[PDB]
RNA sequence: UGGAGUGUGACAAUGGU
RNA sequence: CCAUUGUCACACUCCA
């Protein structure tokens, strides 16, 4: 039917205010027709199609048409101002550079602001010009060189949006880098970067520079007036030293020289960029979140929607200036830290933090190890070293480790790793009467190349084994921050837990904390390697502990090619040993929960990562029922009040602050706070959907988290699903920041990008029983 | 593969005509 | 065709 309705804007939290990019556009509802073309040939020519409507109404502007200024999609329809009042015109207007054209011609926001995009698009073309979708033109931010003869202004891109404050234009920034308008003898002097004058050019140099002018528009300079532009049809292999530039057909072999030529501002694409250039374009591409804001608003000033003929003949309207919206900062939790270290609460300043004379709530106690070198720089002793120093830092920073391992590193080469670690594991089994190993401290080489991939597959599909890796350059130059980072790793790889929130120990935390919830979480990996071959495999994580909501329990499966929806929640298949036998994930995620706490969750919290509004329907009808099947397949009359929570990440809505001169930034690149909430004046109006961003930037802007909960039932509040949301972000296992999607949604990710090491339709091998209770994946 | 983040390229899924 | 999203790869920056 329809998603979950809002239950109003929260309260709690501080006051600021934050200027989004959607500038709201005063819809033009008077009148708006459709038409349609009747051409006999057709034309696939975006452009060309395009002039020839304008030329054809041009030939009949006033004449037939009168004061009127018609649109075109670029299909069959165009759009004008009204109703004209002809009914049965005719017209055949070709088009010379050579077919007749015989013609014989015959819910209030939504058409007139698609027809708004059209003359959008409309407008964007005429004035500047389209590539991959994203307008860009020069003259906006004074383009400059980055390259031998690259140079990239900054573009645009727009897209209409149904937001709260009435539907609005929505601007982001791109950049693409083209040839510089520079005479062909500079060109080449900056390309080559040598004397060419006086010096000749070698082949592969004359190879190079006929490639990279293959295709390049060039204008003849040898006439003062008829600089007529040619397209290049080739290069002769014959100052005179420069070879003749071969233009028109190639039957009508014309020569000329190289200095008789230039650029004529590139239309597509220059050459690939290399590394040298690349790393010049993300230097300018992304800035400042003020000069992004600058930027943003400088390109709706100078593209200039107000005054236009085709504003004038519809009255659309769009401010100048980027939307205000007020908008909450939540405030960060509290964290509980064992009580041996010197501080035990120690809250987030930033969004970060570090365990200064701090120590973990849960120490494993690792007592048996051995670390693997594969590896023929580091040594034994410096292996050794290494192993010492990471067993020192992880005792003061929580947790004991034996200072000695089960057997001497065992040395080995890369080849052989299947080998190396049936023999550590297996020796290692046979000393100690048969004690099965904790962890193995891996020291792969730098550039792998799937050893990394080989081993984390034995370790964990066939042996049983927690492993963990480190590279040789973090050995050889090691840092406490390193050790200490690999340190949170190994302790919440073994069934414990190093950070919790002070709320969920006090059981305060609303509609959480009160009754037996799980927050779970979900996305796929695709292949992106052949088709119809390789399965996409997906993922779903679920908390294993309600005090505290911090350990999660992962397991994958594969499922067919390329489909989104996470294909196997709840599966039957018949056994007739057994009946109608069930299972899939949530059956054994919900028993695990219940095997590790004690009783059965009463209120499920989903947080499916990754799907397309398109599509959010079908994925939540479709995910629900699974969910409700699997509950009720285990225990009769057993419904917990889901509540779906879609995350998304990769969208065109940015978030500055007011004033870009105080304390209402970050420590570096000066964006919002971590932990503001916009859930008024963007977002989808009726829809119960907030934006968020809950991790500090570090440079660039900041690309806030869009979640957007579908179905719920057990009535949160907004300012109870913001403040559960931002909260439950701080609690990261493998970090001590905070981080931009929320963990359910992260782990889960991370567990399926982890899974697809294991698969070498067709179900990968299965996970060992006492690698999968623990966060393998992180 | 210590981790977090933001830029780009390539490829891909889904909604309306 | 017009979009909304996703995966992967590379580059850069930052942590005690
Ligand atoms: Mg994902």
């Amino acid at each position: 039917s329809n998603f979950a309705p809002r239950p109003g804007f929260g309260t709690l939290g501080t006051k600021c205010i934050v200027k989004a990019n959607h500038f709201l556009a005063d819809l033009p509802t008077k009148d708006l027709n459709q038409y349609d073309v009747t051409i006999t040939p057709e034309v696939s020519s975006k452009s060309v199609n395009r002039a020839i409507i304008a030329e054809l109404v041009r030939l009949y502007k006033e004449s037939d048409l009168g004061r009127r200024l018609p649109a075109y999609d670029g299909r069959k329809s165009l759009y004008t101002a009204g109703e004209l009042p002809f009914t049965w015109k005719e017209f055949s207007v070709k088009i010379v550079d050579e077919r007749s054209y015989k013609v014989a011609i015959k819910d209030c926001p939504q058409e007139a602001v698609q027809i708004l995009d059209i003359v959008l698009r409309e407008l964007s073309v005429k004035r500047f010009c389209p590539v991959g979708r994203s307008f860009f033109s020069p003259d906006i931010k004074t383009p400059q060189r980055l390259g031998e003869g690259l140079e990239s202004w900054c573009g645009f891109y727009q897209s209409i949006r149904p937001t709260q404050m009435g539907l609005s234009l929505n601007i982001d920034m791109a950049s693409a880098a083209f040839i510089e308008p520079l005479p062909v003898i500079e060109f080449v002097a900056q390309l080559l970067g040598k004397d060419v004058l006086s010096k000749p050019l070698s082949d592969s140099d004359r190879v190079k520079i006929k490639k990279g002018l293959r295709g390049v528009k060039v204008e003849v300079t040898h006439r003062a007036n008829v600089r007529r532009k040619y397209r290049v049809a080739g290069l002769t292999t014959q100052h005179t030293h420069l070879p003749c530039l071969q233009v028109g057909n190639q039957k009508k072999a014309s020569y000329l020289p190289m200095e008789a030529c230039k650029i004529v501002e590139g239309q597509r694409y220059t050459k690939r960029l290399n590394e040298k250039q690349i790393t010049a374009l993300l230097k300018v591409t992304c800035q400042r979140p003020r000069d992004r804001e600058n930027d943003i608003l400088r390109t709706v000033q100078h593209n200039a929607y107000d005054q236009d003929p085709y504003a004038k003949e519809f009255g659309m309207n769009i401010s100048e200036k980027l939307a205000s919206v007020e908008a909450r900062i939540l405030p960060a939790p509290w964290l509980k830290y064992h009580e041996n270290g010197k501080e035990k609460d120690c809250l987030p300043q930033v969004g970060q933090w570090n365990m200064m004379n701090k120590k973990m709530i849960n120490g494993m106690t690792v007592s048996r190890w051995a670390c693997v070198n594969f590896s023929r720089s580091v040594q034994e002793n410096v292996a050794r070293g290494f192993c010492n120093e990471l067993g020192q830092m992880c005792e003061v920073s929580g947790m004991e480790f034996n200072p000695e391992p089960v057997i001497p590193i065992y040395s080995a080469r890369p080849d052989q790793v299947e080998k190396a670690l049936k023999h550590v594991y297996h020796t290692s089994m046979n000393k100690t009467k048969g004690k099965e190993l904790e962890l193995l401290l891996a020291i792969l080489p730098d550039n792998n190349g799937s050893l990394y991939g080989d081993l984390k597959r034995i370790c964990e599909t066939e042996l049983g084994l927690i492993s963990q890796c480190c590279l040789t350059k973090h050995v050889f130059k090691i840092s406490k921050q390193y050790l200490a980072n690999v340190s949170l790793k190994i302790n919440v790889k073994m069934g414990g837990r190093n950070t919790v929130l002070v709320d969920a120990i006090s059981c305060r935390i609303p509609l959480v904390s009160d009754i037996p919830t799980i927050i779970f979480g979900a996305d796929v990996t695709h292949p992106e390697n052949g088709e119809e071959s390789s399965p996409s495999i997906a993922a779903v994580v679920a908390s294993q502990d309600w005090p505290e909501v911090t350990k999660y329990a992962g397991l994958v499966c594969a499922q067919a090619h390329r489909q989104e929806l996470i294909q196997d929640l709840y599966k039957t298949w018949q056994d007739p040993v057994r009946g109608t036998v069930s299972g899939g994930m949530i059956r054994d995620l919900l028993i695990s929960f219940r095997k590790a706490t004690g009783q059965k969750p009463l209120r499920i919290i989903f947080y499916r990562a990754g799907v397309s509004e398109g599509q959010f329907y079908q994925v939540l009808l479709y995910e629900l029922d699974a969910i409700r099947k699997a509950c009720a397949s285990l225990e009769p009359n057993y419904q917990p009040p889901v509540t779906f929570i879609v995350v998304q990440k990769r969208h065109h809505t940015r978030l500055f602050a007011n004033n870009h001169r105080d304390k209402n930034s970050t420590d570096r690149s000066g964006n919002i706070l971590p932990g503001t909430v916009v859930d008024t004046k963007i977002c989808h109006p009726t829809e119960f959907d907030f934006y968020l961003c809950s991790h500090a930037g570090i440079q660039g802007t900041s690309r806030p988290a869009h979640y957007h909960v579908l179905w719920d039932e057990n009535n949160f509040t907004a300012d109870g699903i913001q403040s559960l949301t931002n909260n439950l972000c701080y609690t990261y296992a493998r970090c001590t920041r905070s981080v931009s999607i929320v963990p359910p949604a992260y782990y889960a990710h991370l567990a399926a990008f982890r899974a697809r090491f294991y698969l070498e339709v067709k179900p990968l091998p299965a996970l060992k029983e006492n690698v999968k209770r623990v966060m393998f994946y992180c």
